[PDB]
């Protein structure tokens, strides 16, 4: 049995029994393949807006278009082989070759990776992406090469990669339906070389059905770390000794914009004046109380997130000037004007052939905050007479239904997450490459098609300057407001929880030295930073 006291009992991001832990896929990865097992060059400190240097000691771009990195010294897979430029290099390169790899985009702009002495490479680009490459720094994981380069392509993406060998601080030691197991690599390179040293000797990840039965998990303290939304809140501080980051409501700092993506190729949907009808009807205020009770707040319409580095850019004119706000009024207006009526009484509009139509709203079962969500949208849509129907698919067929854009409407937050650049929302609002494409895992998952915002996109992203930024943040924002491909309407929390029955020192507020957050994305966020500041009570 696993002894108490060196053993963290995590959840919130397994929601499939664990098996698969390969890092070109981590949509399907187990939740920590990225961060636990596979590392990045560089975190990003969000609360403090700063790279720190992971496996690499320094990167700078050292001219317009190239980009100096120096990797540190002493680094080191988990089979002892040494982590060199040379895995950094086939990181990059591996995807030149085989096109299906996610990050394969990359050589359209980059056109090379010098190699200057051992341990530095120079990254030359034929088009410097700015803005994309900082996210790059912080979300490719560095792979093998010596383990990954005899594969195929079939076998590179297929792979479930039972007993991941990667960098970091944990391995796999065990998994099964409901949990995967990681155990402490007393060799990690970054004890040494980094001053860091994990805590916990295993990580426990669990699986439940729903936030229901985590409930009762943290209060007994069978869950040490809680990245679920929780509700009663409240109550658990005061009955149960639970600590959150904020002392007080709220209790959650924001982690991303959510919103309904649309699949525009469905009539009605494929009509923009429909789409903002429906943007119209929704109050998110019902939602923020009666799903939240006040937790998260309401979106702005452009759905920027209320950050500094974020709201800098915020385009008030524009959203005065072209956004919408809940108006069932507005929505009824539209609807008629576009001569969707009802003809028979039953409440729902009929098209303007006289023909029913109806739409269905999704969400994961079980992520019991989105369920209540989604029965309040598809409540406002049927008041306005737009027949909506929530459904609950598992999170599996939830996410083949989103990556694939097999929806009507599906409410999403996994590309407009907090990050090292606002272009990252807009991408993962209009990821251009979606509408061509089998699936999309980087955004626009309903597939809308605009040539103008492909070219706004990249003026954004190839620009480093702030009065630039804010002019085409501006131009990204009314073809938003306008055309809503995604209807933006609440910050969903960063949701964090923890017991203190054996760990404590969790991070907070007045703590700030990790955001304890543990989904796929967020190690690298500094949620990694968790595990090295948590001490457990008792020895
Ligand atoms: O409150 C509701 C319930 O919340 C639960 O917790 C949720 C949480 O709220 C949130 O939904 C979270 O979402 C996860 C998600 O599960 C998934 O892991 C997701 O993974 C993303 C990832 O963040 C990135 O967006 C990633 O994008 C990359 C692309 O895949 C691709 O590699 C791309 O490659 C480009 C390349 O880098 C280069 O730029 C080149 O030029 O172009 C390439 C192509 O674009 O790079 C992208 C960026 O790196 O995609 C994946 C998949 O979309 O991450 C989110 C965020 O964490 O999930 C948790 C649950 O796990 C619970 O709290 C529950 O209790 C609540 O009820
Ligand atoms: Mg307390
Ligand atoms: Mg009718």
């Amino acid at each position: 049995t696993f002894e108490r006291n060196k053993t963290l009992y995590w959840g919130g991001a397994l929601w499939s029994p664990p098996s698969n832990w390969n890092p070109f896929t981590p949509w399907n990865a187990v939740a920590g393949t990225i961060g636990l097992v596979y590392e990045p060059l560089f975190l990003y400190d969000p609360l403090n807006d700063k790279f720190e240097p992971w496996l690499a000691e320094k990167g700078e771009w050292v001219s317009n278009n190239e980009y100096v990195l120096t990797l540190r010294k002493g680094l080191r897979w988990q089979d002892g082989v040494p982590l060199t430029a040379d895995d950094v290099v086939f990181t990059f390169e591996i995807a030149k070759k085989y096109t299906g790899i996610s990050y394969s985009p990359v050589w359209n702009w980059l056109g090379r990776i010098e190699r200057v002495d051992e341990r530095t490479l120079k990254f030359v680009f034929s088009d410097p992406r700015y803005q994309e490459w900082k996210q790059m720094l912080i979300n490719t994981p560095i792979v093998p090469k010596h383990i990954w380069e005899n594969k195929t392509e079939e076998e590179v993406l297929q792979a479930a990669n039972e007993n991941p060998v990667g960098s970091g601080p944990y391995y796999v030691e065990s998994w099964a339906d409901d949990r995967c197991v990681f155990k402490k690599n007393g060799n990690w390179w970054g004890i040494r070389e980094l001053g860091y040293d994990p805590k916990p000797e295993r990580i426990v990840e669990l699986r439940v059905l729903s936030n229901n039965v985590a409930v009762g998990m943290l209060m007994k303290g069978e869950l040490d770390w809680s990245n679920f939304f929780l509700p009663g809140v409240p109550v658990l501080k005061k009955a149960y000794g639970i600590v959150t980051w904020y002392e007080n409501a709220p209790y959650m700092l924001p982690a991303n914009t959510a919103g309904i993506y649309i699949n525009v190729n469905k009539y009605p949907l494929s009509i923009p004046e429909f789409r903002r009808a429906m943007a119209y009807a929704i109050n998110p205020e019902k939602i923020v109380t009666r799903a939240y009770e006040n937790m998260v707040t309401a979106a702005n319409p452009a759905g920027i997130l209320p950050l500094p580095g974020y709201m800098k850019y915020y385009p008030k004119e524009v959203v005065d000037k072209y956004g919408f706000k809940y108006d069932p009024e507005m929505a009824k207006k539209i609807l008629d004007e576009l001569g969707f009526k009802d003809v028979n009484k039953d409440g729902f509009r009929e098209d303007p052939n006289g023909k029913p139509f109806k739409l269905t709203i999704e969400c994961p079962y079980g992520w019991t905050d989105w369920m209540v969500s989604i029965q309040s949208i598809a409540e406002d849509l049927v008041k306005v007479g737009i027949n909506v129907e929530p459904k609950y698919p598992d999170y599996s067929k939830y996410a083949d239904d989103l990556y694939g854009g097999k929806f009507d409407l599906i409410l999403n937050n996994f590309t407009t997450g907090v990050s090292a650049t606002i272009w990252s929302y807009f991408n993962g609002v209009f990821y251009p490459d979606a509408v061509e494409s089998e699936y999309s895992y980087s955004g626009n998952f309903g597939k809308y098609a605009n040539p103008e915002v492909e070219t706004l996109l990249d003026e954004l992203n190839r620009s480093n300057d702030d009065a630039k930024i804010k002019e085409v943040v501006a131009k990204l924002s009314e073809i938003l407001l306008k055309d809503l491909p995604f209807i933006p309407l609440w910050y969903n929390g960063a949701w964090f929880q923890a017991s203190e029955a054996v760990w404590t020192n969790w991070p907070t507020e007045k703590n700030p030295y990790a955001v304890p957050i543990g989904w796929n994305g967020w190690w690298q966020l500094t949620g990694i930073k968790t595990l090295f500041g948590i001490e457990a009570k008792h020895h």
